[PDB]
């Protein structure tokens, strides 16, 4: 029970070593911190036992935590997230990782445990994308906690169950909700899946977007990012919303806002950018025109009934791999894909480098923050400092050549602000 | 020194209720505002002191607070914002107006002081669109003080000098930062100045933007709604930001970001969105290309260095109202517009109606809450709740026709938020 | 009956000549033409008979004909395009023109005829945007046409005329058919209306774009260029279309195609861009939504059932100047803008002087041509030659500062085309 | 010599015909044209050498022009576009077919010949989309010649081709430039690479397109359809042309025009969109950013001086299939694709169902024409007439739901066009 790693092919290293060389040049922050930090080895003494789905991107953060000098074991908060070439390099790296493609359940959480013990003791930090890393602790290890210094989530349901334990007095470490940072936030949320929602899309089906009426489920940031993305192709998108101020801003875009029920009438394509139940069920499918393709980015394979298809549907053929085609009891065909789970992630390389490299940055300044200034974070869940956010910018600024503007004293002071300080107030929504 | 009203001509009226009547059915909210409190009349027993450029948006603003049931005493914020047709029909409306185009410095102040005292005592509420009615109040009519339950500040200028006021224990009234909203900030900021940049810029010029450089100075939300309202038309915009996430934010989007000292050489359009000074310089100047048209919409004239131009200018022809042209000592003319100041106030009729009407349901709703409610204000600087946001916006789904959505118990359940309730956090940014 | 001009007011020209000034940097073309022309004097001779809007940019073309030595008289093809300060500068430059605003029937038809005869003779030249100059000519004057070398036709309607007077053996002059070529097709069509569409629409309404739906009916080059100007302020567009390969276009940019009938019930805005009759009528007018505002940019007032209105409706109120408010027996308004007639040139200043500098070389080399290779265009409708379309736009690179890649001798020998000729096949499309 | 097919695996088949069925309901076209015709067979004794890469939606146009009642015997015009399944597909159903993926030069040559012999004597019908099969009949199979009836060409240098040989007394066969419909060209040229370019640079290096700067060498259709790609998601295109109609139509829509040289200093992604040569050169290579991505949508290896890198290179890593990394002399690498060769047809899976059902079905079309009225096409290249052309569109806008206005007697009349009848003029270039 005492491995050094365990990865799908060791072999695989070469390449996936090939992969986090090109990738490097495209994440500008974590290889900045690399620099600013390698030296101080900010992170000595700390014992990171990371879950993050195991990529190329999580390849490069990794390195960049030992970089500043720290023990870390890694596991993929996904199943299916992990890339084996991207797991054989860490691991050929002589870093404990335990993830590789397609896990059992028994396995998965096999996986983790394996990160939570080191050869000097258990881990004292926690980086998680999901919570699970989190929850498995709090309730089968409390010995550790008094152990832990600080959990950085970065999720949705991560940080708000970061919330729950707090309020409910059974969070026992200081955390630190990256996710709400505006570079974290943005990059992850919208540019992300603004970028790789028709990648997974094309790869799966490889249909023509342009002239499609698509629609979108929910107006957030991914909802923002897949309208865009998608009318940028010459789609029609329409829109469907709860939150009145969200549906204002589509409508202020020239999109079509109005029902999943009317809707499903009329889309080609839906997509799903919720974190919300029920968006699509069977009186809607029954509706699709023939071939609809439908597809979810939003968190889990909880937006869209697929039970009801597997259970309403004439006869289910697989067209390839993440990618099947449902036939209904009045002739009209169905592409499901992902079955129902993550599209980008499902059927394409998950969000790019340069993306990922923001919402790193966040984490690996959360890590410091935590590690480095625990009288600074009492047992709560904290936001980073905004000085710190508009740092996780400023070094992405070179990669794409953007040349800044530097306020001057006068300026500075008739502003009323730091030359170098935080330039936006803290509710400033950008 | 008992007057009732001072417009420029009263006979205006009959064209400005022409006028009063195809605005109102372009701002839903306020006439929401009036369905839903015309009857309760709300606004019983407050004297509103406003001070907001009179124009026909306002007038629609003013008979609003009127038929919820206030005495009202009007007074433009601005001596050339006036629209005196406006003016006039809420005159002969027998309602207290001292405005009129192009007053004087005297003028304008005495206009002003005009809407301090009714026949009934002095005011009693305060709605600022510069903090000029606040200001000349707290220092030259502390008595009223005691006497005044609120104020409604809708602009960052004056929302700051409140903030400090308040710091520095001056602040003696409670005091709703109304400009935060979400429906007023985006409005008022984006929307609003994207659809009437260009307008003022036609009127002024008539030029065509496709295939010109236009450079943005600032990536705020003004500096957002120009870039994309210059880039709809052709125009290949540049930009130039202090801030490193407001220009990652720009570079996403395709737009290049650099220095005005470098961008001085290309652009052909110059637009400054800052509440900064000394955007465009002497040696800015001295490098644009022959016939460059300067102009910006930020909020003073003083982001464009007018008086170097006015100094070191050969000749100076005035083409026509608000649009000069000044000869360089190198051969290059430079067309300057509104004289430096907002071009979108100095050169078309400032914002649209339908815009208008979300910033002003704001106003409306700060004057209910800090007059019905002040139990709830202790002097400081508040902001509207959120659940009201929301609220200004629904009211104008109707307008444009959209459905919006309504959450079920499950999935309200789910979400963990009220079917109706506010379905976001308070440092969600949209 | 031998007046030398006849203008609304001579006092003008002052103010006159200051457009002509900022105008001239923004038409490079003929500024080019005056340049490698003004010497040869290549329009020596020549008598041209100028019947086109008389605007400011007309002045720019007119004084450049002159500039290349040629004998000019100008009338507007339009009662009310004409621009008195601009006719006003012309006349006191000692230039035969007989135009001013709003003149009656008898008057335009009188105005054209005083250029018809010169202190030499009768023209010998016809330069014509409607063929009003052209067909006045052959059916009340055939004498002259003997002593006219050519005709430069600019308008579709004037074009086709042409076609048909030469299918029926009536064309006694060649004309060039300028009007399709690249520079002039594109710009006079697509550009032009994009950059004034919306400028007539809120100089008229100054109502708000954003979040309305438009109908445009027709997706010609007009219809374009308004379908992407009314999209880049964020209304909802819809198209209507006859031909299916324009409607597959529109289709394919995330429009969406469908027929006035079932469009009429949804618009907010509508733009008729068709040379096509009765494309909105009352069935529809009872359709639209309260306040519709209604427009058309085709080119007669011939596409909007204006007399309609004027007879099924109950009052017709004149909120101002070319804007009209019907009321409908059912209790919606409608907002006609131009009466019926082109917006653009009704409720503004018609296309930007750039654009027209494109479309007016086009015309200027026709003349050179025509009057100087006689020989080479037989009576019959002809096309400028594509070396000269590129001609016209290379001249304006210098503008917009575009640097022009040149080809080379291995590189222009692999393409088989020349180095400096044409490089593209005449069926090409762009 | 005689054998019925020759595939990479029958196997394949199975799955080959999985896809042909989702296909199938993408390309309306040919579904269509097998609606209209397959009773007719209007191809009866039609015996077509059909020679186009061999991928799954050629496969849905080769079993329609049997369907059509035809025999047909195919081989790719690539040696790796062809797609062994979809090859399958068509061999298991009886049709002779020589593909399969990289076959040598020697193997290619051989396949061609397979289909010119049927056995009722050799073919009597061309389809063509690069010449090669009509070169290799016309130098190598004289014979035949007399026998064909005609010869469909849809690529440039193919069409060309012909014009040549018909110029220079070679063609003996008419042929029909199917190249040149609207629905083919601008499909198969600007909305095909527009779907597709972005994808094969996603796939390959699955890089951020956004931020990034994008040069594109060329403002044709292709470089048109690129430089929309690229900008809907947020690169900053810089375009190069030789043509200076292109270069403006570029600077009207937003792009800024310069040279290569200057140009390929600021470069992040290159993209190639011409029919010319040397393009991008040494001198090019060693200004370029490290890790630039190099890749060419044009039509041959001839656009990028890939024998340059390979010579001046140090070392040449395969990151992986169709896509190496060079490292320059300097430090700075260079990703190219596809090893210069078309990126959409090396790294994608080419254009997608719905734009080549556009594309194939006028090639359907010609074929019909061509072998149906050949009285009407003497020896020569002649065009789809423009009533075919509209054709081809009309059976499209349905898949998309657009509802053509049908025009009216009076309308028509007016317009001077028959109601169903070209609703355009030969030289409409739309
Ligand atoms: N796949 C990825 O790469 C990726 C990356 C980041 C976030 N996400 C996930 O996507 C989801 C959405 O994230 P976000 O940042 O946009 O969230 P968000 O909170 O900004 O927006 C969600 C939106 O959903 C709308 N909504 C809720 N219920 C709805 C319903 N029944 N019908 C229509 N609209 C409804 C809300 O009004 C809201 O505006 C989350 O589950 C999140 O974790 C996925
Ligand atoms: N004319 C109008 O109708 C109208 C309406 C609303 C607001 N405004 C005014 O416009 C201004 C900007 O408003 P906003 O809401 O976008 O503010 P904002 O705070 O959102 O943005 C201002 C931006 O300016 C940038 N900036 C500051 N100094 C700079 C410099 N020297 N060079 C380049 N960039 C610089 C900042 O980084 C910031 O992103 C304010 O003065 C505001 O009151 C005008
Ligand atoms: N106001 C201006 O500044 C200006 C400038 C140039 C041209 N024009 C005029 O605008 C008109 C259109 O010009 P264009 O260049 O786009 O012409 P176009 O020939 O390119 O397109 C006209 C379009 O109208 C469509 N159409 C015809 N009848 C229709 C109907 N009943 N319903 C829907 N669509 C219909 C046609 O299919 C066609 O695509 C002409 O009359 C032209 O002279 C005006
Ligand atoms: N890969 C594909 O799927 C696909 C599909 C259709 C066409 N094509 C090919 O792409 C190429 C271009 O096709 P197109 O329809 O746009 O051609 P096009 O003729 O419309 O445009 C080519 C453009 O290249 C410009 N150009 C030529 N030499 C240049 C140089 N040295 N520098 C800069 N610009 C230069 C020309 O001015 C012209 O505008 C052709 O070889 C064509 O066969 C490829
Ligand atoms: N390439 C990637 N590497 C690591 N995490 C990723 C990648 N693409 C997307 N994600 C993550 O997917 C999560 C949701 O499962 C997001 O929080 C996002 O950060
Ligand atoms: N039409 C209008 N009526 C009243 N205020 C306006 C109008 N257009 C712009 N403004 C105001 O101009 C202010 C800046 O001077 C903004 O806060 C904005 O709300
Ligand atoms: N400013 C202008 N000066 C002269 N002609 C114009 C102008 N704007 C538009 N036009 C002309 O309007 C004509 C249609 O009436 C078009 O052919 C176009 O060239
Ligand atoms: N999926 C595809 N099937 C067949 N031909 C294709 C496909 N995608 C692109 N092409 C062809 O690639 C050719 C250039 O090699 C184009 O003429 C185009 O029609």
């Amino acid at each position: 029970d005492k491995l050094p790693y365990k990865v799908a092919d060791i072999g695989l290293a070469a390449w996936g070593r090939k992969a986090l060389d090109i990738a490097e040049n495209e994440m500008p922050g974590l290889m900045r911190m690399r620099e600013m930090y390698s030296a101080s080895k900010p992170l000595k003494g700390a014992r990171i036992a990371g879950c993050l789905h195991m990529t190329v991107e999580t390849a490069v953060l990794i390195e960049t935590l030992v970089a500043l000098g720290a023990e870390v074991r890694w596991s993929s908060c996904n199943i299916f997230s992990t890339q084996d070439h991207a797991a054989a390099a860490i691991a050929k790296a002589g870093i404990p990782v335990f993830a590789w493609k397609g896990e059992t359940d028994e396995e998965y959480l096999w996986c983790i445990e394996q990160t939570l013990h080191f050869k000097d003791g258990p881990l004292n930090m926690i980086l998680d994308d999901g919570g699970d890393l989190t929850n498995l602790i709090h309730t089968k290890h409390p010995q550790l906690l008094s152990g832990i210094r600080g959990i950085s989530e970065e999720t949705t349901t991560g940080v708000h169950n970061l919330y729950k334990m707090m309020a409910n007095g059974i969070l026992k470490v200081p955390a630190i909700n990256v996710n709400d940072s505006v570079t974290n936030s943005k990059f992850d949320n919208l540019y992300g899946c603004r970028e790789s929602l028709i990648d997974g899309i094309k790869r799966a089906t490889d249909v023509m977007i342009a002239g499609k009426v698509a629609v979108v489920a929910g107006y957030g940031d991914v909802g923002k990012g897949c309208a865009q993305a998608l009318r940028g192709f010459g789609a029609r998108v329409i829109i469907t919303e709860i939150d009145p101020i969200n549906a204002l801003q589509a409508a202020m875009e020239g999109y079509e806002v109005t029902t999943m029920d009317e809707a499903c009438k009329e889309g080609n394509i839906f997509v799903t950018t919720t974190g919300c139940v029920d968006i699509i069920l069977g009186r809607h499918f029954e509706q699709m025109k023939d071939d609809a393709i439908v597809c979810n980015i939003g968190h889990f394979d909880v937006e869209i009934d697929v039970k009801w298809l597997n259970e309403n549907a004439v006869e289910k053929v697989n067209i390839k791999p993440q990618v099947d085609r449902y036939l209904l009891k009045n002739g009209h065909r169905i592409i499901l894909l992902a079955e129902g789970r993550l599209v980008n992630l499902g059927c394409a390389m998950g969000h790019p480098s340069f993306v990922m490299s923001n919402s790193f940055t966040n984490q690996v300044m959360a890590q410091i923050e935590l590690w480095t200034h625990p009288d600074k974070y009492p047992v709560g869940v904290h936001f980073l400092p905004k000085k710190l956010d508009e740092a996780v910018a400023e070094a992405h600024l070179g990669k794409l050549n953007v040349k800044l503007t530097k306020l001057t004293e006068k300026q500075a002071q008739y502003l009323g602000m730091p030359i170098n300080g935080p330039f936006k107030p803290d509710h400033y929504r950008y």
